[PDB]
């Protein structure tokens, strides 16, 4: 489907993806003011080819991606001004789950249920044969208080084992990303592990991993932020257990952070675990 720019008027910016920013639009061809509201991303301005080729790749992923746990592509838009174009989604008013936990008081049966719809969506990724590489809570998008949708594909990538990385979310990232910079289906667990950790702190920022790891290793010697963050996760420290997290669930965590990335479960492996979970809770 192709969106006609001229019936595209701007209401607000939503914020910045990998490659550019999402705004919402009003789509309104009648001009009465009933028309559709969209969620629009866009290629930066200025940006050079190393960005235009991978925003390209976007453009190329969510096309072929459909779940009912992915967020949903409608078209795109020829954007002249950036001579590209606009990859049109739908709007899920309430937005990611890191601006919306920390104003929502959730119970842990509703978390563990977008864990499960979170697992779901990316078993259907991994079986597309792609990774995300930026699997996090900002990326998670609640639809309705029963219904999240991976929300931004930017990092995505389609897998030819694992593809080898060049920014990067660091803080989400599995040890054999950091010190060999190789990102395996495995490595997406690892990045799960973390944003149910997200979760289960209902995304307050002072529990958040940048600050949890940066109190652990410092910032005296900023250069070797990544050298020490590797070698505190290969030591085996991990992530505190959230206030008020089930033990077994934070089983579930210390699995999802094996260091051997093939002693993770698969995305497979925890969709019938988080849903005998859900119903344990619920
Ligand atoms: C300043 C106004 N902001 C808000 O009231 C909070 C808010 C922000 C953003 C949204 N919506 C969205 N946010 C992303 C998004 C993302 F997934 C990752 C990074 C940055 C993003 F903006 N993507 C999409 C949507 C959307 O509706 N459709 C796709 C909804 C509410």
């Amino acid at each position: 489907t192709v969106f006609h720019k001229r019936y595209l008027k701007k209401i607000r910016d939503l914020g910045e993806g990998h490659f550019g920013k999402v705004s919402l639009y009003c789509y309104d061809p009648t001009n009465d003011g009933t028309g559709e509201m969209v969620a629009v991303k866009a290629l930066k301005a200025d940006c050079g080819p190393q960005h235009r080729s991978g925003w390209k790749q976007e453009i190329d992923i969510l096309r072929t991606l459909y779940h009912e746990h992915i967020i949903k592509y409608k078209g795109c838009c020829e954007d002249q001004g950036e001579k590209s174009l606009q990859l049109v989604m739908e709007y899920v008013p309430l937005g990611s789950l890191r601006d919306y936990l920390p104003r929502h008081s959730i119970g842990l049966a509703q978390l563990l249920l977008f864990a499960q719809q979170i697992c779901e969506g990316m078993a259907y990724l991994h079986a597309q044969h792609y990774i995300h590489r930026d699997l996090a809570a900002r990326n998670v998008l609640l639809d309705n208080d029963r219904l999240v949708k991976i929300g931004d594909f930017g990092l995505a990538k389609a897998v030819p084992e694992y593809y080898r990385v060049r920014d990067s979310p660091v803080f989400w990232y599995a040890p054999e990303c950091l010190k060999e910079y190789k990102f395996y289906y495995a490595s997406d667990v690892w990045s799960f592990g973390v944003t149910l950790y997200e979760l289960l702190t209902h995304c307050d920022s002072s529990q958040s991993p940048p600050t949890k790891f940066l109190e652990l290793i410092g910032i005296a010697q900023g250069q070797m932020t990544v050298l020490r963050l590797t070698e505190l996760l290969e030591r085996g420290e991990r992530l505190p257990r959230p206030d008020k997290c089930p033990c077994e669930v934070y089983h579930l965590m210390k699995n999802c952070w094996e260091t051997e990335a093939s002693f993770r479960p698969t995305f497979e492996n925890l969709i019938p675990i988080l849903k005998t979970v859900h119903e344990k809770y619920q």
